[PDB]
């Protein structure tokens, strides 16, 4: 009865902090991402990060439901928000 989506902080640096969002339930799921700041990604693993302004998206090419995201502090750290959309 409705899905999550879990980020944990893997890799933590002084410049960029990657992130490991996953979702349980279905594999159609649409991962929205709310960047706070002017973050910006710049990898993507199980997963592809696309849209303009100020909010992000996520969504699945046919592989599983747990993907990473490389985020940039640019002055920033907090992780993005992720929310599963779609089942």
């Amino acid at each position: 009865t409705g899905c999550s989506v879990t980020a944990t902080r893997a890799e933590e640096w002084s410049d960029r902090f990657n992130v490991t969002y996953s979702v349980s339930g279905s594999s159609a799921w649409t991962v929205n991402l709310a960047l706070n700041g002017s973050q910006t990604i710049q990898a993507s693993w199980n997963a592809n990060v696309t849209g303009s302004g100020s909010t992000r998206t996520v969504t699945p090419n046919g592989s599983g439901n747990t993907f990473g995201v490389t985020v940039m502090k640019n002055g920033s750290s907090t992780t993005p928000a992720a929310t599963c959309a779609g089942s």
